[PDB]
């Protein structure tokens, strides 16, 4: 309450109000921008500058006197000039698109730039710009099953569906977010609270194409016990996920493994430690982040990150860490080398990809952020601000809002890094894959930034730079012909619909959405074309949960709607829903004459399942994605927002094999069905 904090708080970025649940501006306390500013951190050119590329390029100059300038390409190309300060300077024409470095000197010392010239969109590849309609499966990994994983569905199930996917005449296969978890903790199965979103979940490694697993004779011995081929049947049998157990049988066959790897003096070690000396510190903070969580858990399993460690293995450059590094080199070169075999592994699900011409192939997901514990916020701590957690403010459908728990990254510290952050997190989701889903796309403009420890109402909108952040999205996209999908459910200001629509972003739709407010539903032909459409996500209720007001009903019973009077709401809200939808299905030709009109007296059926996603198939969304749990007709859900001992998230596996799956009449039948509707939707 004074102006001094009102000014710093704009400058900082800090939005002073908000729209509320009700539709009502909501001014921000004075309380919460002093906590978000304490939360953040603390010339003649600035540290960097963004183009787009095809248009004039000026350079502000500030200070006084003459300055000479080099700008230098990425590519080591040099051009040289004069400049007077106080004056503006054009750089040169068509400027390659890239990262180029530009330096003023005036007498002695130097003031360097960052330049970065970008296209104006994302990639495309050329089947959607020849707008052909395409379709993928939306899987989420572990849940899939085959006769030869593990336990939990891996690479391999990946590569042995991407085949069965392709042959019918699918595009891609998109995946829940595989970020670096918790090998120590398995427990913590969440993809949305990862250690990294740099590295990748090793759980996801398929042990049966790791040679030294085979060549190993400890491993055969291992393998061929009866307790071993017991606990292995129980994981897979089992219909819900057991990440205590796979992840003990793949950590002891990998260790074997690792013996006999570590001993080679040949082609694999030398890629192997090539990989690890390209991917840098980074990597190397990762490895060592499990190697010393393995170590905490076998003190205490609630060592569940960092900030439970002892006071000197908090600080990485504590000589208590530096000493356990360099005593425990054997352990770092371990989740090294499980790095290397996760990436070489999706690297292979790639390949396959591409030898099938899968105009997309594999579809990667970009969490929002990194848990607060972790090996991201251990080695990299002033990037983020530790004292707020990002989440979502109080609105309609959940007004006491949200709290995802996520430690924001600092907006000025991208900037002052020249957006260096960004750059390689986009750098290590767009390889080996054909698109990625940019969670929260709304993120690059802001974030709710909550005070740690405070509730999600006491957070504020915080600002990124978007216009840099979207320049440099599209520069790596096309850099990685990786396309992208921005995940834009809720509320999207019209400034940024436009703005992600010019930049190439691809839109992002649920049908059970995609409705007015008199439940009429929007016509398959009126979605965007630039756009994915999807029936569902792993955040709602499947089809057939759906219509059966299952998640409505299951919330309850876990107490999650305990007001009465709001319940009654949401249900009928439901059963106006299936009507207005039903009326749409017959409408525009998804149904035969013989279904149901009424939808209160209908069940699901092979025909009505059928007739849901016919619909967003003949949709004008260029990209359709299906739910493997919504052709197996399954009622349960894989995820309950609001939930985390009540229900066994990330858990609930699909109901039959793959091999099962893709032998099963109904599945072709109907895969061949909407195969058909996509090709014929124009
Ligand atoms: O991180 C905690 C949070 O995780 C999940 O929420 C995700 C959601 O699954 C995503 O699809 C997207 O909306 O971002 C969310 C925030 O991470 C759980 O669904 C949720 O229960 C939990 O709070």
């Amino acid at each position: 309450e004074s102006k001094r904090l009102d000014n710093a708080a704009l400058a900082a970025g800090i939005s002073p109000n908000y729209i509320n649940a009700h539709g009502k501006p909501q001014s921000i306390s004075a309380e919460t921008k002093r906590r978000l500013l304490d939360a953040m951190h603390q010339t003649p050119v600035p540290n960097v500058m963004v183009y787009t590329s095809g248009k004039k390029m000026p350079m502000v100059v500030e200070g006084s006197g003459e300055y000479s300038w080099l700008l230098t390409t990425e590519e080591g190309t040099q051009y040289k000039g004069h400049v007077t300060g106080g004056k503006a300077f054009n750089l040169p024409t068509k400027l390659p698109e890239g990262y180029h470095t530009l330096t003023l000197t005036q007498d002695d010392q130097r003031a360097h730039c960052r330049v970065i010239v970008a296209p104006k969109r994302c990639y495309e590849p050329q089947a959607l710009l020849n707008k052909q309609k395409l379709w993928g499966a939306c899987v989420q990994l572990y849940t899939l099953r085959s006769e030869k994983n593990w336990g939990i569905g891996d690479f391999g199930d990946l590569k042995a569906m991407l085949v069965d996917v392709a042959k019918r005449g699918g595009s891609f296969i998109g995946l829940n977010p595989i970020h670096a978890l918790y090998p120590a903790n398995p427990e913590s199965a969440s993809p949305y609270s990862p250690s990294s979103r740099r590295w990748l979940n090793v759980i996801y490694i398929d042990v049966n194409a790791v040679e030294d697993f085979h060549l190993s004779e400890e491993a055969q011995a291992w393998w061929q016990l009866p307790t071993t081929q017991q606990t292995l049947q129980q994981a897979r049998d089992a219909d819900w996920v057991d990440y205590s157990t796979v992840t003990a049988l793949k950590m002891t066959a990998l260790r074997m493994a690792w013996k006999g790897f570590a001993q080679r003096d040949d082609e694999q070690m030398a890629a192997f430690r090539q990989f690890v000396a390209e991917q840098g510190d980074s990597l190397f903070w990762q490895a060592a982040f499990d190697a010393l969580h393995a170590q905490q858990v076998k003190e205490d399993e609630m060592r569940w990150g960092w900030p439970a460690w002892p006071e000197m293995y908090q600080n990485v450059d504590s000589p208590e860490v530096r000493q356990f590094c360099e005593e425990h080199r054997d352990d770092v070169d371990f989740y090294l080398w499980l790095q290397w075999l996760a990436y070489s592994q999706f690297a292979a699900c790639w390949e396959i990809s591409q030898g099938y011409e899968m105009p997309i192939g594999l579809y990667r997901d970009l969490a929002v952020g990194v848990a607060e514990g972790g090996a991201e916020t251990w080695c990299d701590r002033e990037l983020y601000c530790l004292k707020a957690s990002v989440g979502a403010p109080p609105d309609i459908l959940g007004p006491l809002g949200q709290n995802w728990g996520l430690p924001p990254m600092d907006p000025h510290i991208i900037t002052a890094r020249a957006y260096e952050p960004f750059i390689e997190l986009l750098r290590a989701n767009m390889q080996n894959c054909g698109a990625l889903r940019i969670d929260h796309v709304m993120s690059m403009l802001r974030l709710w930034w909550i005070p740690y420890g405070e509730t999600a109402d006491q957070g504020a909108y915080v600002h990124y730079p978007v216009d840099d952040l979207l320049s440099i999205l599209a520069l790596e996209s096309k850099r990685h012909r990786c396309m992208v999908i921005g995940e834009d459910l809720g509320t999207v200001p019209v400034e940024i619909v436009g703005k992600l629509r010019s930049s190439g972003v691809y839109s992002y739709k649920v049908l059970y959405f995609e409705n007015d407010h008199e439940k009429t539903f929007r016509a398959p032909k009126a979605y965007p074309e630039q756009s994915m459409a999807v029936a569902a996500t792993h955040d709602l209720p499947t089809l057939r949960g759906y219509w059966e007001c299952g998640d409505l009903t299951l919330g309850k019973t876990l107490g999650l709607y305990p007001d009465e009077v709001v319940l009654r709401g949401l249900y009928q809200d439901r059963e106006l829903a299936k009507q207005g939808l039903l009326d749409a299905l017959h409408k525009y030709g998804c149904l035969p004459k013989r279904a149901g009109h009424k939808a209160s007296l209908m069940s699901m059926t092979p025909t009505l399942n059928r007739g849901l996603q016919r619909y967003i198939a003949d949709s004008n969304s260029a990209l359709l994605g299906l739910q493997p749990e919504d052709w197996l007709d399954m009622a349960e859900p894989v995820n309950i927002p609001g939930t985390s001992y009540q229900y066994k998230n990330w858990r609930r596996k699909l109901s039959a094999t793959l091999e099962s799956m893709f032998a099963d009449d109904g599945v072709n039948k109907l895969l061949k069905d909407l195969d058909r509707r996509r090709r014929s939707a124009h």
